[PDB]
């Protein structure tokens, strides 16, 4: 048994609800949220930007000085990093950027990393300002990540799309 609320079950281990996962972190305080990372850990935009709001900056403070340490992540790759205000831990996933021609391919690596973690609050991977078509990663998601996934859709209109068209 765990905290989340109103999620549809999809699958033995997918769960998906039309929210913002800023407020599900808020209020669930999960222990690992996941952010839509990009290989810099430059928290500006989606999920990843306003994550960094609500920590009040902390978050891109402690990823710059990840960065200066460890260099960039690959893309496809992850780190755990703290959850701040929001989470215990964040996992900082890089999804392709289909905007900056990265092979949509490494959707299914970046999913991978879900696998480390017993229990998880996400976004659709590569959604958004990523680029890549949400239906793929939904369908990518369920056939790749076998730990409970609590999946956050921000558009009401894509949530509703992505159940109608659930297979
Ligand atoms: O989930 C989607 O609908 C895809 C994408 N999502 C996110 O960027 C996103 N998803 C979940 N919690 C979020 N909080 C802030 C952004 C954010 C999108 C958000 C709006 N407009 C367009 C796309």
């Amino acid at each position: 048994v765990n905290s989340f609320s109103g999620y549809l079950k999809l699958t033995d281990n997918v769960y998906i609800k039309n929210a913002d996962i800023v407020e599900e972190a808020k209020k669930v305080k999960p222990t690992v949220v996941v952010n839509a990372a990009n290989v810099y850990l430059k928290h500006g935009g989606g999920v990843a930007g306003a994550l960094n709001k609500a920590t009040n900056n902390a978050m891109q403070v402690e990823s710059d000085d990840y960065i200066a340490t460890n260099g960039p992540l690959k893309v496809g790759g992850s780190c755990v990093l703290s959850g701040h205000n929001l989470a215990k831990h964040c996992l900082h996933v890089v999804g392709p950027n289909v905007n900056k021609g990265e092979d949509i391919q490494l959707l299914k690596s970046a999913y991978e990393n879900f696998n480390q973690h017993e229990v998880l609050l996400a976004p659709l991977l590569s959604a958004g300002i990523f680029g890549a078509d949400p239906i793929h990663s939904l369908r990518v998601c369920v056939d790749t990540v076998r730990t409970n996934v609590y999946l956050a859709v921000f558009d009401k209109n894509l949530y509703d799309k992505l159940v109608s068209s659930f297979l």
